[PDB]
């Protein structure tokens, strides 16, 4: 045996996006056999199956992004730059469990504040501070999961002193449709969410680096690259191969067009020469 790496995401189109595009470039530049585990579900355990590892009954690699590692998993504070928070995450997770953080795949995937492009334009928006000063005359529809926590609107809202006249928990795609009526003006959202272009938003810059960094970066367990030292190089083949604009046109792929993350992810890396076009 010991032929096989597992690779892992939970049910998030991204999430399952990326573990495939993993997964395909192992198995085009590697004799490895791969199990996508992309099921996985509840609370880090992406996290605690890397712990584990494949041969327990576990996983090998996931993408896992910066800020959680540095804030969630490691603890620390959350106002820091992207390199200094992905060097910690590096050192830290080596340091602990043995876990290896690979280069970064080159997107930001930070939660945010969006709003219609014609409102941006009517008032000229560009920063949640700008957004915070008309805030009074706005509505916010955000997710039940941003509204509770201090990791969410709480401490976003007391930073900024935003003033929203109503915050709406709207879950499932109510808020998009919320916005898309002008029934809200603002919604929270994942910077690569492949709605947004669909949608005609406009994400808002956290000028006050309220969230931290959210780079994606695989991470793999040492000893698996131990018993295959290639997999270092060959995943980071993908290192700064996807921008913002990238991951979030493979979403719109996904979520607004139906299609199979697996032939999405593959697709894109043939498209980028990542993988050999008869991979």
């Amino acid at each position: 045996a010991n032929d096989t790496v597992v690779v892992g995401s939970i049910i998030f189109t991204e999430g399952i996006i990326v573990a495939n595009m993993v997964a395909e470039m192992i198995e085009a530049h590697t004799d490895l056999k791969v199990v996508r585990k992309l099921n996985l579900g509840g609370v880090n355990v992406n996290f605690e199956a890397i712990k584990r590892g494949g041969a327990n009954n576990g996983i090998d690699i996931y993408v896992e992004y910066t800020g959680h590692g540095l804030v969630d998993i490691l603890g620390f504070p959350a106002t820091t730059d992207p390199e200094g928070a992905y060097e910690t995450v590096k050192k830290e997770y080596k340091r602990k469990w043995n876990i290896v953080w690979l280069k970064p795949l080159g997107f930001n995937n930070t939660y945010t504040l969006t709003v219609k492009d014609e409102l941006a334009k009517q008032y000229n928006l560009k920063t949640f501070s700008d957004l915070a000063k008309i805030s009074d005359k706005l509505i916010l529809g955000a997710t039940m999961f941003f509204l509770e926590g201090p990791d969410g609107y709480p401490g976003l809202q007391k930073l900024y002193n935003f003033k929203f006249k109503h915050t709406k928990s709207m879950d499932m795609g109510i808020r998009y449709t919320a916005i898309d009526n002008n029934e809200v003006q603002v919604i929270d959202a994942w910077a690569t969410d492949g709605l947004l272009v669909s949608h005609k938003l406009k994400i808002l810059e956290d000028d006050k680096a309220f969230f931290p960094p959210y780079y994606a970066a695989p991470i793999i367990r040492q000893d698996v690259l131990d018993k295959h030292p290639e997999l270092k190089d060959v995943l980071n083949k993908l290192a700064n191969q996807i921008s913002l604009e990238e991951m979030q046109k493979l979403n719109y792929k996904v979520d607004g067009e139906g299609q199979d993350p697996a032939k999405v992810a593959k697709e894109f890396l043939k498209e980028k020469g990542l993988i050999l076009q008869v991979d």
